[PDB]
């Protein structure tokens, strides 16, 4: 598993990667580029889930700092969602990956995604 963040830094930015770097604009322009890819999502062990390969429809219309999602009739934000799940996000203020389907969109920051070499 090659960290998708590593891919972004080396290939997408050609510079330094971080939330302090303008990966936001890279996120928005890479949307069609990632639309139709497969990534291995490495879940924090608080999730108790196995590294799952998700099919990327694309990227979310909003950054994970603003993106709320319905989980059991309750909406929370992905930034706080991972943070309380014992995974402090390094890219919380950036767009989240949209995998799965239109009916149920799995939104996960590309920080936790790895690309299968």
């Amino acid at each position: 598993a090659m960290p998708m963040i590593e891919y972004l830094e080396r290939f997408s930015l050609k510079a330094k990667i971080n939330n302090t770097t303008n990966l936001d604009y890279s996120r928005r322009f890479l949307e069609p580029f990632l639309r139709g890819i497969n990534v291995v999502y490495t879940p924090p062990q608080s999730f108790q889930s196995a590294p799952r390969v998700y099919r990327v429809n694309g990227l979310s219309r909003a950054p994970a700092s603003s993106e709320t999602f319905e989980h059991d009739g309750k909406k929370v934000t992905i930034a706080s969602y991972f943070h309380s799940r014992n995974y402090p996000l390094k890219f919380p203020q950036l767009h989240c990956l949209n995998v799965g389907s239109s009916i149920k969109s799995i939104l996960l920051p590309i920080e936790l995604c790895s690309i299968e070499e």
